[PDB]
């Protein structure tokens, strides 16, 4: 899609619903979730806490605080996945990623593992216990770590694991992985190294499916590959499973993950039309004093390969059902026009979620078969319409709740007039005018809107 | 997707198939389907004929004339539509559709109709009888009638009308009515002029299905809208509807057929990306001298109002799962780098058809849920694999069969070893160096293409 206008985004203020804040003193609160207890439960991605908010009355428990969590100011790791066993009363058991010290590591630079954790919860003494290691050893970086842990209606897990940064920033010159698979060596060994930009799927016992997907010859817990910074999971009632994939400089995606689909990355964003991005690799580039000029490969310093999009040779190539969004060769990452922060300007959206809105007996109107993608860097949350099947988009992602937020996540109530946000607790964000601040006017916050 | 080379195109010779002309000089062969008798029937646009075709020994016979056919010598009107009712052995029918006089027409520029019409299969006397129109009174022109005619696993008719040509050539000035849909005044008063660029569901009996979807507050035999020339139309094991459609200079489509759905024609070509077309409105220009410039509204003469993509106000817009192909707006129409034919270059291979490989006994290795997309100006048929659900295009259109024909449609034997093609006994296609020749190799052929 076409990026909307300062002035567009600036006019989405959804006067149609009344705004309070619920809690207002969070740190870095990651994943919200409406409980199997009717309450919301929420984590913060830094301490390692899981907060059980009531929704009528806004009284707050801190259920849990996960030990030994790692994380880094200027990185996005910590606590991350967050899912209750579908059927909770029965198997009362919570699952959680999270990023740990790996004692087998001989990398300072990346001397942590991402493990995919059960506890049991024990509702006599309100806490969780008993934590299982159901698959440890994944990587963990300090960027692009994803983490969104779902269950699916197959009572398998669903995990996404970002790229972990590669091929940008204090990243560069390592090789990116989202393309790469196990040897069946590598599987025997526990060696997870390919388990990047990857959605995986596990059984609940942290096994491989039998029954997933092959690639390159191998069965391994991949379930889908070529994924960037895929923050966004969620299954529709019909069971099709849609997800959001931050894209660097463009080509934020709306994606539909069927089993055994390859999204492309690193060597096509968005769709595979040679438009605004190019795959500029410098991990291949034979001097490692080459700079990065940022401009989404389109233009690149001497001495990095580049690839054009049509030039990979790839298979089960899926394209995104939206991006948000895409923009000609010409297109101008270094506009001044829009200030010193021209990132800001970038036709990106920054998702940080996506969530299947059900209605309820107080649905709000028009919002059959929507999916709802809170934004970072614009401050709004989409709303996405697909069809009844959800095989297909309609129309475009209508912005909504326009302020100067970073919205981190969002559900909705049983009754479906009531939704709930979480907002970071720092960085930067677009202004009604176009600008960037960070100022936020809701810092570290579980906020509601209800439908008037 | 981004345009092949003419050196790309050259090399798709599919030397793994043996080629056999079975008859050549066919007046205007349209479409072909494999018989209740597995026999190869075909028809021809031009004269109305229904031609019976013995697969081992070539003889043809000519089992019926449908008469009065209106067939103008530039035009893309005739016999059209063409199926066999499902359960042939308890329900001998074949359904046709064709251009025919309009006796009522009070326009001399407009002056035929189309049909949908029903016969019945004698076997005593080999040959059609009892003909009854099931839907009459349909629009007609000389340009963009489509025409394909498929009944679902739903026992309804589905048919495809194209948008009549309104808004080029000779009938640049013509209002586009792929957007527009009856009022409940029309529809009693059977005016179908808003059945222009759309896909029509029918009851077997012509009449409208009651569970059709609803469009601007009425039920008619629109099933989705918002198409140019959509010759391409098939079902999918799994009882999803796959499609092809020609753009204008750019965006041919495939696209997924889904109830009540918009396809955007003309107001958006291909994705809504703003990115090498725009809709420039003709009809709506200050005056009827003015010329289009035929660089596919990125710029167009003064006085003709131009909307872009991104500005169509649109409901439930469904986007193309591939486009064949998709440029930049910078993208030269007049290119001078081939002859002064500047056409054959133009982003696109005109489409005429689409099928769905289903295999058999022989199944060609590789070939798995794919999509078969005969092409008119390229001189080839194209191969798309989907994702064993048919929910998303995997890779690219591959091409095969390469030589100087144009492709107008293509079956499989019950095996799947053996296709069969027709070509095309007129016009210009794209020669191996990417020049445009008009000598065709096998003018109005059935070939049949066997696998080694
Ligand atoms: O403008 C853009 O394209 C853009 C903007 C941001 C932004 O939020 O400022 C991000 C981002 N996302 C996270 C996160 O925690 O998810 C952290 C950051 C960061 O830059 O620090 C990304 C990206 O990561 O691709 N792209
Ligand atoms: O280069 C292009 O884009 C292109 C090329 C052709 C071509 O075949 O020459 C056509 C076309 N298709 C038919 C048909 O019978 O299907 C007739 C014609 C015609 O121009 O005479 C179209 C189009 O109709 O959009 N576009
Ligand atoms: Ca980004
Ligand atoms: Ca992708
Ligand atoms: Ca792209
Ligand atoms: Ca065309
Ligand atoms: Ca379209
Ligand atoms: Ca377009």
């Amino acid at each position: 899609d076409v990026p909307l206008t300062p002035s567009q985004f600036a006019k989405a203020k959804s006067e149609n619903f009344d705004k309070k804040v619920i809690l207002s003193n969070l740190n870095k609160p990651h994943a919200l979730l409406w409980g199997p207890d009717n309450q919301i439960w929420l984590t913060e991605r830094a301490t390692g806490k899981i907060l059980r908010v009531n929704p009528e009355s806004g009284s707050v428990k801190t259920v849990f605080q996960v030990p030994e969590i790692v994380n880094d100011a200027d990185g996005q790791n910590g606590l991350l996945g967050f899912a209750f066993h579908p059927d909770f009363k029965n198997n009362p058991y919570i699952y959680i990623s999270g990023t740990f010290k790996n004692p087998k590591s001989t990398d300072k630079e990346l001397p942590n593992q991402t493990i995919i954790r059960r506890y049991t919860y024990n509702k006599s003494t309100d806490t969780l216990e008993k934590p299982v290691d159901l698959l440890a050893g994944l990587p963990s970086s300090k960027d692009h770590q994803s983490g969104r842990l779902v269950i699916g209606p197959d009572q398998k897990i669903y995990y996404t694991i970002g790229d972990q940064g590669r091929n940008q920033l204090a990243y560069l010159f390592l090789p990116n992985q989202a393309q790469h698979t196990p040897t069946q060596q590598e599987l025997n060994g526990k060696d997870y190294h390919t388990y990047m930009g990857k959605v995986l799927r596990l059984n609940l016992d942290g096994s491989i499916p039998k029954d997933n997907p092959s690639f390159n010859g191998v069965v391994s817990h991949i379930y889908t590959l070529g994924h960037r910074n895929p923050q966004g999971l969620a299954f529709t009632p019909n069971g099709k499973l849609l997800q959001s994939e931050q894209g660097p400089n463009s080509d934020d995606e709306i994606n539909l993950i069927v089993k055994g689909g390859n999204y492309g990355w690193p060597n096509v964003a968005g769709y595979k039309d040679d438009s605004g991005y190019a795959y500029a690799n410098y991990s291949a580039a034979a001097n490692k004093s080459i700079k990065d000029l940022a401009q989404n490969g389109v233009k690149v310093a001497a001495g990095v390969p580049v690839t054009k999009e049509s030039e990979w040779t790839g298979k089960n190539f899926v394209p995104p059902l939206k991006t948000l969004y895409t923009v000609q060769d010409t297109y101008n990452y270094n506009d001044p026009t829009c200030g010193e922060m021209t990132f800001i300007c970038w036709p990106t959206v920054a998702p940080s979620s996506a969530y299947v809105y059900k209605g309820g007996k107080k649905a709000i109107t028009g919002w059959e078969n929507t999916l709802l993608v809170p934004s970072l860097k614009r401050g709004v949350i989409f709303r996405i319409k697909l069809d009844p099947t959800y095989s297909t988009t309609y129309d475009d992602a209508v912005p909504m709740f326009k302020s100067n937020n970073r919205y981190r996540d969002v559900i909705a109530s049983p009754d479906g007039n009531v939704l709930y946000v979480l907002t970071d607790t720092a960085g930067n964000v677009q202004k009604d005018d176009g600008s960037v601040t960070n100022t936020l006017e809701n810092p570290g916050s579980l906020i509601k809107f209800t439908y008037k």
